[PDB]
């Protein structure tokens, strides 16, 4: 087979035409605002996050973050971020639909009182889709992690941070890394060892992922230095068994750690199996007792032409 065009828009927002309103974070990456966006003309108002680079004269920072807009320009899913525009001033800035949860491992640390079985599913299941949607467009998320999965509301979460995503090149099955700064706990060993990134290792974050949910954000191989992490998977050691675990979960999870990629599961058959748990989520996890704003349009209905 071969590779299809990619006839995505991208679309350059003017700096008056969105305002800026407060901080969400600060870091090396830049500041991140909460803001308004008005399309000129258009009688609405988009709640949009507006990420800056921190320093104007960042020359590796603006060929990287111009990278993350055109991954994040080309997809369009129920379950992946949004891209709304960027906008070309001194300092570039991309803009984004507005998550108003914040990070789902920080929810999850928050609310870890009161969070049903039925939501982690379901959350299971979204992210399943997003990451089927990616490997369907031949694109290689490579930091997929709880940190990295937006919530819109409880019942709908998003995956982002594209800056280490890459496009599977046409009659390519590999990426082969030339090197860089990666997060070790969330990868396959196939990938520590030999800078290998396929769809299949991305399965194995995956099943780490769900580990930080069922754990309601513990950190994985805690107190273990990182530089010991590939001996260990090596001699066949792997996460335990979360206590809410039933062993129908945990036994998925497991396949996504095996060592050879082609015998681990894949995104369209951890839908089925996830989506069939959801239909009864306490036979699969035993948690304690868990049973002017007038023009405003969310991003997600406000379709581009
Ligand atoms: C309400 O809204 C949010 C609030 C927060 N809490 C921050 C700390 C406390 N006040 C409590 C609330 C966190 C997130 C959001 N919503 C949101 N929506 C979209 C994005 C996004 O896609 O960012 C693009 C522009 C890069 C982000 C976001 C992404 N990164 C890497 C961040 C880093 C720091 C802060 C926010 C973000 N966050």
């Amino acid at each position: 087979s071969g590779e299809a065009p990619n006839q995505a828009l991208l679309r350059i927002l003017k700096e008056t035409e969105f305002k800026k309103i407060k901080v969400l974070g600060s870091g090396a990456f830049g500041t991140v605002y909460k803001g308004l966006w008005i399309p000129e003309g258009e009688k609405v108002k988009i709640p949009v996050a507006i990420k800056e680079l921190r320093e104007a004269t960042s020359p590796k920072a603006n060929k990287e973050i111009l990278d993350e807009a055109y991954v994040m320009a080309s997809v369009d899913n129920p379950h992946v971020c949004r891209l709304l525009g960027i906008c070309l001033t001194s300092t570039v800035q991309l803009i984004m639909q507005l998550m108003p949860f914040g990070s789902l491992l920080d929810y999850v640390r928050e609310h870890k009182d009161n969070i049903g079985s039925q939501y982690l599913l379901n959350w299971c299941v979204q992210i399943a889709k997003g990451m089927n949607y990616l490997e369907d467009r031949r694109l290689v998320h490579r930091d997929l992690a709880a940190r990295n999965v937006l919530v819109k509301t409880p019942q709908h979460v998003k995956i982002t941070d594209f800056g280490l995503a890459k496009l599977l090149g046409a009659a390519a099955a590999e990426y082969h890394a030339e090197g860089g700064k990666v997060p070790i706990k969330w990868m396959a060993l196939e990938s520590i060892l030999h800078r290998i990134y396929t769809h299949q290792s991305d399965v194995w974050s995956y099943g780490v992922t769900v580990w930080e949910l069922m754990t309601f954000g513990s950190k994985p191989y805690d107190g273990i230095p990182a530089s010991e992490i590939s001996s260990i998977l090596e001699k066949g050691e792997r996460l335990p068994q979360p206590p809410i675990c039933t062993i129908d979960v945990y036994m998925i999870m497991v396949k996504c750690w095996m060592i050879d990629a082609d015998s681990r599961p894949k995104f369209r058959e951890l839908i089925i199996e996830f989506s069939k748990m959801a239909r009864d989520p306490q036979r699969y996890l035993v948690i304690q007792g868990d049973e002017d704003m007038d023009d405003v349009v969310d991003a997600d209905e406000y379709l581009i032409p």
